[PDB]
């Protein structure tokens, strides 16, 4: 940076901090990643500078000829990535992407069927403190109590019982492949629309490592920042038939001027995802997650669903008599970042939990491989199995620092 | 840029374009401005990298110690700037800032009283194609047919008649000072809350050139990008009493993870606004707008409300028998960017209009002064008074290029 350090030492110090922290810690928060310098340069550009309400070639302001090129690049690279008929790259976030689909297809009070929030469903899928649960009538389907795999029979009974206008599939804490074909078949049974929120698995979908929801869903929403490793923001994919309504839901519907600099970073991240090495990267993400899961079970940990099909895993800490809140704090003491996360049928409340959610997308980006996964699992074992030992904690800290350089 | 040009020539070319366009054109869109390099460097940082749902010291993720410093800097610089009891610097946009206040104070279907959309009220103030007008019952107050000044008697009658739960003051196309004390007095008369959307005038408010709404309103919303010259995003200011509810409206209410890199650019823009030269700059903005208004009237143009008290002006083109759509296109032909904009009591529809909206915040940022204002008005006169003359247009183009270097 050149001008920031001189103009704002305080903000620059905190940023420099955050940068060093990102390097020093072992980042295991499943929704995180590290973007590339080109993505950051696109967001730090003068595109931040333009009002561009409307869409390419149909703007409400003159002078949009060049930001229209950037948006169309993003839209077209998305279409290439996911095969969707239409993309809207304006959502300011995953939340806004979900909110626009709900604005489009639902009337206030309508019934929506989503994944149980304590089984993997996201906040934007019906939490009662969230707009989604406040505006609409959300009902949930759950995972099997023993396999922790979505119970498709439960999805179907719930759809048939409650007759939702919309069915939402996908999650923020579900370690197994989701069967989009089954959800769509149930939606058609009850005449509901199908929305897939692939935020967590978008990069895996882009790399062919997770079934693509695009051909099954009427709408697909996602963040551009998790496994897709783009800037922080959202995107909606949908069939051509809903194209105009989704675009109008985004604007003049729920947003105003779009973030064109972010939309330029989206196009840049999409370009990266279209390359072969992003595919090699995603592959390592999943390989790494499997490796880490295996290694954690080798250490004596129980995993929700017994393992993972994607970038993430959930540790059930009941066997070690730990709450997720406790494990998260002790791991934070040695430089390992995870999230507490409720486990299906959790006896503890959401603010305490019986599990920790872990993902490998960030460490994979930084170059960690299977041997690092083994080490990280051994570190987690030493810590979580010896919570009151300061020597275990010190040893773990030294082993964390050996990993992060 | 270093990595963008190599990794993504297509996106880099379009960005480089947009940068050159910004320099070559005479940017008169009233909501635009140019941010500083330090603001851009903060948005192009690794802060983009962190999940930070929740607020400083009350996050839902570990590792937020340094992004909490950046957020608290933004919040505290905002509080210093505007004198508000609480700031929420997470709104992703002016739209999201307004949406969170509406989520907080209103139940679906509630009555809200806002400024007539064709008299200066914004889209997020009740447009029927907007979430605001779809979710709630919006009623409007207008400006006087001859002075084009908000009719406070009309505001009061409308409040007393419709008994709104909320009253919204401010606008995207109102060239005169708004009387926040009168709005609050009316709100108290009918027991309504008072929301001031100062997006357009925030920088003028920050510089003491526009009465501050903070002491009169229960809630104040704004974009961080217009006269405030920050990155593109929103902010909500409010009394301490609504602090928790507004924060919860933002999260877990209507958004998800905040844009911490943008929040760092907000703090940087707030730091700039706190300096003396930002005050000198705002002063020039208003001086320039007055100058330009005067000069336009010298050329024979009628201005809505007969002039301006702020950064913006509205030309009523009926005297020249032009629609705003036509004037916007002919000005675009010579390198001058404006917006068509309905004028109060406009005979034309919103897609055609009888006026052009103009502001001086961008050209002032670039250094234009009173002599440039005189020249720009002379250029606009030559063009709009000789629409079918190609020689007038060519002459204007040369005079535009003399201004932009
Ligand atoms: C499946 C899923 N969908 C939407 C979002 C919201 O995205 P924002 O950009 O944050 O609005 C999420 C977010 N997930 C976060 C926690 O909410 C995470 O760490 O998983 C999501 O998971
Ligand atoms: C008064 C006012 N309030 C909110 C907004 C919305 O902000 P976003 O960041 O764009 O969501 C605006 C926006 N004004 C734009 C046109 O909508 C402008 O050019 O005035 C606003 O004016």
């Amino acid at each position: 940076m050149k001008y920031l350090p001189q103009q704002d030492p305080q903000v620059f110090a905190a940023i420099e901090q955050e940068r060093k922290r990102q390097h020093a810690k072992i980042e295991l928060i499943a929704s995180e990643n590290f973007v590339s310098r080109a993505v950051m340069e696109a967001q730090g550009s003068v595109l931040t500078n333009k009002y561009a309400e409307g869409y390419p070639g149909r703007r409400y302001y003159g002078g949009c000829e060049y930001v229209d090129i950037v948006e169309e690049l993003a839209r077209e690279r998305a279409k290439q990535l996911f095969g969707a008929e239409h993309a809207n790259v304006q959502p300011h976030s995953g939340a806004q992407a979900n909110m626009a689909v709900y604005f489009t297809v639902l009337e206030h009070g309508d019934t929506v069927l989503g994944m149980n929030l304590s089984h993997g469903g996201h906040l934007t899928h019906g939490s009662p403190v969230n707009f989604s649960g406040v505006q609409y009538n959300f009902v949930a389907y759950g995972v099997d109590p023993e396999t922790h795999v979505i119970d498709y029979d439960d999805v179907r009974e719930k759809a048939r019982l409650h007759r939702p206008k919309l069915i939402v599939a996908a999650a923020s804490a579900y370690p197994r492949i989701i069967d989009f074909a089954k959800f769509r078949e149930i939606a058609d049974e009850v005449g509901a629309y199908l929305m897939v929120d692939m935020a967590h698995i978008a990069g895996l979908v882009a790399a062919g490592l997770h079934p693509n929801p695009v051909p099954y869903a009427h709408f697909v929403t996602t963040t551009t920042h998790m496994t897709l490793r783009g800037p922080r923001g959202g995107m909606i994919l949908c069939q051509e038939q809903f194209a105009k309504q989704i675009d109008k839901a985004i604007f003049p519907g729920i947003q105003g001027g779009p973030l064109m600099h972010v939309i330029a970073a989206k196009a840049v991240a999409f370009g990266e995802a279209l390359q072969d090495d992003f595919k090699a990267y995603a592959k390592r993400v999943v390989d790494n997650a499997k490796r880490l899961a295996s290694a954690l079970q080798n250490e004596g940990f129980t995993l929700v669903s017994g393992g993972t099909d994607n970038h993430l895993l959930l540790v059930d800490l009941r066997p070690q008599q730990l709450t997720g809140k406790t494990a998260e704090k002790v791991l934070d003491e040695v430089g390992i970042t995870v999230n507490k996360n409720t486990i299906p049928y959790d006896p503890e409340s959401p603010f305490v939990t019986s599990g920790i959610r872990i993902g490998t997308a960030a460490v994979t980006t930084r170059g960690f491989g299977l041997e690092e996964m083994d080490e990280i699992a051994a570190i987690i074992g030493l810590v979580l199995k010896n919570v009151g030992s300061e020597q275990a904690l010190e040893e773990a800290r030294q082993r964390v620092a050996a990993l992060t350089d």
